[PDB]
RNA sequence: CGACUCUCGGCAACGGAUAUCUCGGCUCUCGCAUCGAUGAAGAACGUAGCGAAAUGCGAUACCUGGUGUGAAUUGCAGAAUCCGUGAACCAUCGAGUCUUUGAACGCAAGUUGCGCCCGAGGGGCCGAGGGCACGCCUGCCUGGGCGUCACG
């Protein structure tokens, strides 16, 4: 598989990847973008934090109608940020299947840290939802493609 | 320096255009003349070692038989067959079978409902199997009416 962007230090580095994962792309592209030159161990324990609620992501576009919480007023002054917590565990599952292939590698955990993180909109699904005057509109969902590969260097 | 918005390029997405095809369509020309009470067209239900549909067939049910050809069918498995009266999800057709219906015909019908007759075969009982609609034609049998007569 290629991935959008080249490792540049293929020995060095290790990949990760997910097709039509079943998370919102918009809470994702977020997540994705608060860890872009992240060491592995301090993303890890960012995303746990989002989980146990103790550190927001920022919402800097797809933001419209986000609250103010004043988890995230540094490095987002406003205090626009969110916990997603079904596109933080998702995110957490592809940095544990790439640190294994890292290990496989025999590439040491410390001093990994992510050269590449991308959320791809995938092919939406189909629901349906009923409206006054006997009315039927689409109820869609939107998953998306994550690509994740970890470098040394 | 950063976020945001806009923009340019590279890669990745989304989507299914374009290109090349085509056991289909459309148009024209030619030949032939063959449905049914001997039950048609149509409709239903069944039928395979594994099938729902389409295709095929009808309790002989993806087939029996004859002829032809001549070694397959296959998705899986088991059987049959080979210098042979002999394989085939083969071709072709003269021999067969052909459920419930339907013009549909004992009477009906949102009913597998309600009758009558004959009858192999084992007085009566049980029978397998089969009959019993309407109109009409020729002949036939049994009849009706002083309608027209004849003789008693
Ligand atoms: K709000
Ligand atoms: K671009
Ligand atoms: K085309
Ligand atoms: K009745
Ligand atoms: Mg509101
Ligand atoms: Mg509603
Ligand atoms: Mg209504
Ligand atoms: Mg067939
Ligand atoms: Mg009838």
């Amino acid at each position: 598989v290629k991935y959008s962007t080249d490792p540049a230090n293929p020995t060095k580095s290790a990949k990760a990847m997910g097709r039509d994962l079943r998370v919102h792309f918009k809470n994702t592209r977020e997540t994705a973008f608060a860890l872009r030159k992240m060491s592995l161990n301090k993303a890890k324990r960012y995303l746990e934090d989002v989980l146990a609620h103790k550190q927001a992501i920022p919402f800097r576009r797809y933001c419209r109608g986000v609250g103010r919480t004043a988890q995230v007023k540094n490095r987002q002054p406003n205090g626009q940020g969110r916990w997603p917590a079904k596109s933080a565990k998702f995110v957490l599952d592809l940095l544990k299947n790439a640190e294994s292939n890292a290990e496989v590698k025999g590439l040491d955990v410390d001093a990994l840290y992510i050269s590449h993180i991308q959320v791809n909109q995938a092919q939406k699904q189909r629901r349906r939802t009923y409206r006054a005057h006997g009315r039927i509109n689409p109820y869609m969902s939107n998953p998306c493609h994550i690509e994740l590969i970890l470098s040394e260097k």
